[PDB]
């Protein structure tokens, strides 16, 4: 249950061949990610290296998005995607949105026949998020929505994040980080590389 969300969450977007920033920007348009979003997206990815093509296949980039309370029930954000010929919920969930949504969420929040979705149709694409949990730690107020994949492990995730494995597990107590699917929440760094805390400790 929720009443309010938070201004920013990060979506861990796993890059496959044929996906570049222009596609990610199109899929992830929001009040934060506008038509010309390169600087805003890349400001949360100052660690990321490009190759001659742009984004390197099979790496991740963190995409900022607003985190709303949906129906007083759960935290997430509804993106909008317009279908093209051949699209189905599998392609939308697991290719375009890189498993940041699920076929179940696409069925739940769209009126289309889930087995025959039309072309040039607007799709509500729900991506969950977190604004933290003071019972785990007060030190983190920005979270990455991180869909696990076949080669992920807790050890690699924790090392890359610069955080203790036990803390990451504590934020996701029921998750098996080696299971190869499902979403976990990882504390995220701001544009300066610092962990934005749950409660502000900067002077006004
Ligand atoms: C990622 O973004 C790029 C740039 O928008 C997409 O490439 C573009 O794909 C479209 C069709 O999906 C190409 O369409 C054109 O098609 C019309 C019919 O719609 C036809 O008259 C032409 O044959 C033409 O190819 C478009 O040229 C192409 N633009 C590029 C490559 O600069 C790409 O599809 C996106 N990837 C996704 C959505 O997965
Ligand atoms: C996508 O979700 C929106 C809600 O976020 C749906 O829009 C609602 O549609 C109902 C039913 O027609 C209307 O009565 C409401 O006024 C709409 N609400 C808002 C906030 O716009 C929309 O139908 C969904 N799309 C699909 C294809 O199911
Ligand atoms: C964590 O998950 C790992 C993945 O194994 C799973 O194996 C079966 C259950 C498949 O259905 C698929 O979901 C996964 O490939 C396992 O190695 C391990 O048993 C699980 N638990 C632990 C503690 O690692």
């Amino acid at each position: 249950k929720c009443v309010k969300g938070c201004d920013v969450a990060l979506a861990s977007y796993y890059i496959i061949p044929s996906i570049q920033l222009r596609n990610i920007s199109n899929f992830m348009q929001s009040k934060i990610v506008l038509t010309n979003s390169f600087d805003v997206i890349m400001s949360y990815n100052r660690d990321v290296v490009f190759d001659k093509s742009g984004l390197i296949s099979y790496t991740r980039i963190n995409v900022p998005f607003p985190c709303e309370c949906i129906g007083g029930e759960f935290l997430g954000h509804v993106f909008e995607y317009t279908t093209k010929e051949g699209d189905d919920y599998d392609l939308i969930a697991n290719t375009y949105y890189a498993s940041l949504t699920t076929v179940e969420l696409l069925k739940k929040f769209n009126s289309y026949d889930p087995n025959h979705i039309p072309v040039k149709a607007k799709i509500n694409v729900t991506v969950i998020c977190s604004c933290g949990n003071s019972q785990i730690s007060k030190d983190y107020g920005l979270f990455v929505t991180y869909p696990l994949r076949s080669d992920d492990t807790l050890a690699k995730i924790a090392t890359k994040a610069g955080l203790d494995e036990g803390l990451i597990q504590n934020f996701n107590q029921d998750a098996n980080f080696s299971i190869g699917s499902g979403i976990v929440f990882i504390p995220g760094r701001d544009q300066n590389g610092h962990f934005f805390p749950l409660y502000s400790r900067t002077g006004i």
